[PDB]
Order: structure tokens, then C-alpha cells, then sequence
DNA sequence: TCGCGAATTCGCG
DNA sequence: TCGCGAATTCGCG
């Protein structure tokens, strides 16, 4: 609503816009509030540039690569900015995963489990995989101030409010968010190091213990908490919000560019 | 070899032992080498202990929980030491993970694929989960300068060399360790920022880049490169020798208790 | 009972 | 071709 991001937010949601064309969304959004800037989307980064990104922090970081075209690819891509050095740097990348098919299996009537006899399935652990590419993410940006990182969530596994789905047969099934049969919320905590979840943290924290001050980088971890799809729209504005944020963090190297225009 | 260290190896090659049962051994052969010291294995960790270890480090962080009673469950489990002050600090936290299985289709000419006329079977991601009980368990070591985490990788999908296998008809399978087909070390490389794999990393390194000074917290990531299964007693080496080293970066709040005896 | 973990096959471009 | 990703069912105690 916030002038163009309204439009382009209405642009999302009449297209259903899948994450990855939502960043290119939001890079043609920045595009037009900052004309004077430039901005490119890339849908994955070698393990090379990791690598090289590594190495300027320290020479023994950075050293492996087994596989030597391997990479990373977010289902959401990377938006990046270039500063006034010509260097290009990340203002956001977004993931977005899904589990947990209770609420359809229930709308179908379909019971589950070895048996066929269960109204739940005793939610995975795949999810779990998506702490590499934050990872991944946070060591080539380990250089920066910002962590512009946003999963967003989907699915029966992970509620935040207690909700009722009723079968074909008219039967409800009523699920508590505080299950451990379906919630699998706290295996992606440790990514925000337990900060509050649909919340912007891309502005690293630092803490100390010992005269310490190290960096933290928090991931924005978002969901759907009531079982349904996320809507393209308010996906676009959390994305739109962190990539501004990431201008902000970064505006010491923009400045020139601003200016000559 | 050295001392004790040689005979504890012995019994665990000759039972080959678990990685859990290897670090009740570590434990064990702790309590020998450090009679005035005390230890501990556990096997979990409540997550409600990993945010109030957060939270001593700063009141915002470890403030969500979903399902009360989560936990993490390393496969190796946990092993720790009561300091001076009553504390209980944690010495080395092991996993093993497993994937792979070509040198087993090979060896039993078990063609694969959905049309089964695969020599390999394209290398899955589900390795990546690994990347979550780090996070957790740097999280609930934020405060330490040690970082005793060791992962143990074994299978086809973890070479560091060459390998061939001879199918039973006789036909050999040359297996190449740097192709992407097979190899996923790289989905795990960012957990020690790419410094050394086969490693003793648990002295935490410290970087900067603009007066930052921030602490990096390398998990150890060893792999048996060949495809063959891990040596037991080789495992207690490796583990032991973690556990020595988090004595020693822990050494200051440990002092009281060696003098007192 | 509830809740963590195993790690897989094959889609995709 | 090669190499990243989807996310699942159910064992286990």
C-alpha cells in the first residue's frame, strides 16, 4: 500500500507469483524507488564465490571444493546491489519449503500410516536441510552487517494456532500447533537464534561473554501458521521490507551513486 | 597408542563399537587420564536448555519454543565436565551419518534407476540435515571458545579418492571421488567455512573485517574417503582427541579442581 | 503417549 | 552430460 509496493503487491497476488518470481518482483520494485542504483537477481552462486568470499576474511577459510562446478540454487534466488566500489552485494534471498499434508489428507478423508488408520502422519525432519543454505549463505556474507535471508513456511507442520479440519464424512479433526506429532518449528529456531519468527532480523546483532562482541546472523523465518498458502502479496512486502533494510545497512556504500545522477 | 589411549582403541576396534558407545569410551578414558576431574555422557539435549544458554547471552535470543518438550538427539551423544564453579561444560558432541549405498549395488550387480539400468544412483541431499544439530549446538555453546562438534561421514557419497569396485560378473566400476554425481562433501563444507576436513577444529578461530573481531564456531567434519566403514578405534582417536583439546581451552575453570585432591 | 531421527529415489534443467 | 533440490514414510524407544 505503500505507494508503487501496493501495486506491485496486488501485481503478486493476481499471479500467484511462486517465491523466486516474487524477488524479481521485488528487484524491479527496487529498481523503480532507487533509479539512480543498480540491481540484477541470480538464481544461484558457484561454491567457488563462496569460496573467494571466504578467503578475503581469512586465507584458511574457504580452502575445499570436491565437486569443482558446485553450487548453491534458493528456490528464491539471491537480489543483489552494486556499490559504489562496483561490487555486487546481497540485499536478499528467499526459500521457501513445505511439509506436513495432514490438512489435505483430512479434507480427502484419507487415513494414513502403515495401518491406514491414522488421521495424522507423524511429521519428518526434512526441513532440516535448509540450515545449509543459510549456511551457506552467512559465510559468503560473513563480511557484511546485514543477513537479508527469508525462508518462508508452509504446510501441517508448521502452526502457530490450533486449527479444525473436517472430513468428507462430516467427522473434525481438531489439531493442537503445539504438537510435537506435526510441529517441526523448533528445527528451524536455532536459524535466528531463538529471536522472534515473522520478524525482519536481517540487521545482524552482536553480543559478547568474555570481551568477545561476535556477529550474529539471523535468519527471517516466516510462516503460515494457520495451515494455508502464503499469499504473494504480503510475501512480497516481507521481502520488499528486508531488501530495504539491506540498502539501509549498506548505505555508507551507496552514497556516491545517489548523488551522481 | 599413547598409553591408555592405545588399549581403550584396541577395545573399541574389537567390539566395534557405535559412535555413542565410542564417546561413553571417550568418557570412560577421561575419568582415568583426570581421576580429580568429573564427566558425564548424555545423550540429549532439551531445547529449553539451549534457550536459556541463549538467553544468558543476550535476554532477546532463545525466546521461542513450540512443542515443550523438543530436543536434539546426537547420534553420538554428548559429553561434558563439571567445572570449578559447578557448571557442566560440554567436551565433544559426535555424529555419524551415512550415505551412498553404490559400493553395495556394485558389489551385488544390482543395476539402479527407475529403469534399472544404472551402475549409480544419483546422490541425494539428505545430508543436510546435519547442518541443523550444529546450529543447535553452537547456539547452546555460544558462550565457549571451543567448539567440539565432530561429524563422521561414511559411504559413496563422501570419497576423497578414486575408488573401483568389481561387479560379480566380473565388470569393474571405476568410480571418480571429484564427480558431482556421487560426491556431496560440499553440502557439508560450510560448516567449518571451509577450512580443513579430517581436522582437529575445536579451538574456535576469530576474524574481522571492519573491527569486527567475530568468533567463528568450525564443526570437525571427517570422512572415510575410501567407501569403507569407519574404524572404530580410529573414531576413539579422533574423538578423544576433541575432548583433550576442549580440556584445554576450558583449562582456566578447571584449575581448582586438578589442585584440590 | 510423543517427538527425533534415517537417508532415500528420482524430478528437473 | 551433471549436480541441486523435493520432502516423504515410518523406525524407534
Amino acid at each position: 500500500s505503500q505507494g508503487v509496493i501496493g501495486i506491485f503487491g496486488d501485481y503478486a497476488k493476481a499471479h500467484d507469483l511462486a517465491v523466486g518470481e516474487v524477488s524479481k518482483l521485488v528487484k524491479k520494485a527496487l529498481s523503480n524507488e532507487y533509479p539512480q542504483l543498480s540491481f540484477r537477481y541470480r538464481d544461484s552462486i558457484k561454491k567457488t564465490e563462496i569460496n573467494e568470499a571466504l578467503k578475503k576474511i581469512d586465507p584458511d577459510l574457504g580452502g575445499t571444493l570436491f565437486v569443482s562446478n558446485s553450487s548453491i540454487k534458493p528456490d528464491g534466488g539471491i537480489v543483489e546491489v552494486k556499490d559504489d566500489y562496483g561490487e555486487w552485494r546481497v540485499v536478499l534471498v528467499a526459500e521457501a519449503k513445505h511439509q506436513g499434508k495432514d490438512i489435505i489428507n483430512i479434507r480427502n478423508g484419507l487415513l494414513v500410516g502403515k495401518r491406514g488408520d491414522q488421521d495424522l502422519m507423524t511429521a519428518g525432519n526434512a526441513i532440516e536441510r535448509s540450515h545449509k543454505n543459510i549456511s551457506e549463505i552467512a559465510n559468503f556474507m560473513l563480511s557484511e552487517s546485514h543477513f537479508p535471508y527469508v525462508l518462508f513456511l508452509e504446510g501441517s507442520n508448521f502452526l502457530t494456532e490450533n486449527i479444525s479440519i473436517t472430513r468428507p464424512d462430516g467427522r473434525v479433526v481438531n489439531l493442537e500447533y503445539n504438537s510435537g506429532i506435526l510441529n517441526r518449528l523448533d528445527r528451524l529456531t536455532a536459524a535466528n537464534y531463538g529471536m522472534p519468527i515473522n520478524s525482519n532480523l536481517c540487521i545482524n546483532k552482536f553480543v559478547n561473554h568474555k570481551d568477545k562482541s561476535i556477529m550474529l546472523q539471523a535468519a527471517s523465518i516466516y510462516t503460515q501458521g494457520d495451515g494455508r498458502e502464503w499469499d504473494s502479496k504480503i510475501m512480497f512486502e516481507i521481502m520488499f521490507d528486508i531488501s530495504t533494510t539491506s540498502l539501509r545497512v549498506l548505505g555508507r556504500d551507496l552514497f556516491e551513486q545517489l548523488t551522481s545522477k
